[PDB]
């Protein structure tokens, strides 16, 4: 229904709630800068005694240091185990679901940056292009990969031949805003191109997939009824929340503006149109007040 | 209706021709190899005053080393006016339709090697990376880049952020095979990556895309009607054939199995049906007979 959220509602909505799922970028910050009044957002929802967690899609950096942008940005007492990454849970999922023998389960090539790698050597995945003691490679996994090449592409499907390797996509975020005004291409346009080469479709581990839910649900306990979710992209984190059972809050900070949410209401794909909306997520917190 | 043709309807199916569209790779040869007798069906059809023409969706060469391939695998006395591929026909299309003011049209940003930057000069075309006296770019141009790079793909993005920059590809061929039995990724693959990464679709040259027709028609009259289309490919040969009105033969030679073309006239989907399969094209011969 696209309900601006604000008053008597709004007061409701966060009464009710026993917990906040923030999408990151275009929610809590943008580029250099944090959206004002969202760090104390968060402060006024611990002391309301309302669980914040943290869901995104990004790849490029793992937990440790994507945790460093919160204090940096001004967002202090964060635990990591507060943070969900597409990174931490593909190193999840991988183990989960690596096909080969107990002996030698398999390794994962992976089209990905240096914090990606640690991630999924810290999950204990052994790693194509690791130094060896070739390992028969059981997955392709890719990531946001800067230095994504022809040639790597070429590997990564001539592993793929092989029907029993796995292909696995963190998220498939077609490009993401700069400071500046110009994007950079996202992790579903390396994607595409792997699947359009090798004829398969990715298993996708990040928003919309209902799977990095189980991701956060494996060390929490959620009742989506009962949790809000929060983001700057309707075909990611609102589509993710309808999938999970979630109210959805759009911000208007990040990536997708209110016409575009308006469009599919007129359109009924019910799916990709927000509970509610705030212009930024400061607006939230007059809900809370003592 | 998928006929294995031979006999009778060989004969007159050859006799009432007036011509012939043949695919090159899957067809003519394979990797190294020539299909044998495939020269001399096209001895027996210029003997039979048909017209051959060749249509290739590759962009890796120009025109004149494209033309080496045939005199090398024993397909003598051919003249390049005969040969169109994807890469003639995209600098072709790029000069009937790059978007700017008579005095300086624009440049163009290509993905592909050498060969294809030669035909695109050839034709008259600004490229960006050429020396300046930098020019605005006004078309992207995604062909066959074994140097295909995040960077570059950044760049496409960049230049395609203004909507009268075109966005071209001179082909959707997803993959291709290899002399051992591997695959080397396809145009349509980095095509994949650019459309999904700018937002944009692509302006298609290559088969099956109707244009390569207009570019063939353009030095030759061809009445579709009267004229066979042959190809290993369902998905750009046989769908090509289809659009353009022409009757189809597949050939075994290539990518396309027998199988995946009676599943889809099981299916209906009656434009990736050929009218027509031989083993081979050395199978065609017997129809011309004197
Ligand atoms: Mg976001
Ligand atoms: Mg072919």
């Amino acid at each position: 229904r696209c309900e601006r959220l604000r008053g008597a509602a709004l007061r409701d909505v966060l009464g009710r709630a026993q917990g906040v799922l923030f999408d990151c970028d275009g929610v809590l910050w943008n580029g250099e800068r944090a959206v004002p009044g969202a760090p104390e957002l968060l402060e006024r929802l611990a002391r309301a005694g309302k669980a914040a967690l943290f869901v995104s899609n990004n790849s490029r950096r793992a937990r440790p240091e994507l945790a460093l942008r919160f204090a940096r940005l001004g967002f202090g007492g964060l635990r990591a185990e507060q943070l969900f990454s597409s990174a931490l849970c593909a190193a999840r999922l991988l183990r989960q679901r690596l096909p080969g023998p107990p002996d030698a389960p398999g390794a994962v090539f992976v089209l990905g940056g240096e914090g990606l790698r640690a991630e999924l050597r810290a999950a204990g995945l052994r790693l194509a292009g690791d130094p060896s003691a070739a390992p028969r490679v059981r997955a392709v996994l890719v990531g946001y990969d800067e230095h994504f090449s022809f040639a790597k592409l070429r590997e990564a499907c001539a592993h793929l031949r092989d029907p029993e390797c796995l292909l696995v996509a963190t998220d498939r975020d077609p490009w993401h805003p700069l400071s500046d005004g110009s994007r950079t291409p996202g992790t579903g346009s390396l994607a595409a191109a792997v699947e359009t080469a090798s004829g398969r479709q990715a298993l996708v581990v990040g928003k919309p997939s209902p799977y990095m839910f189980e991701c956060i649900t494996e060390n929490f306990s959620i009742d989506p009824a009962r949790t809000l979710m929060v983001g700057d992209r309707l075909e990611t984190d609102i589509l993710f929340g309808h999938r999970c059972g979630m109210t959805t809050v759009l911000t208007l900070t990040g990536v997708s503006r209110l016409e575009e949410a308006q469009a599919y209401l007129a359109a009924g794909q019910h799916d990709l149109v927000p509970h509610y909306y705030v212009e930024s997520i400061a607006d939230l917190t007059e809900g809370l007040e003592d």
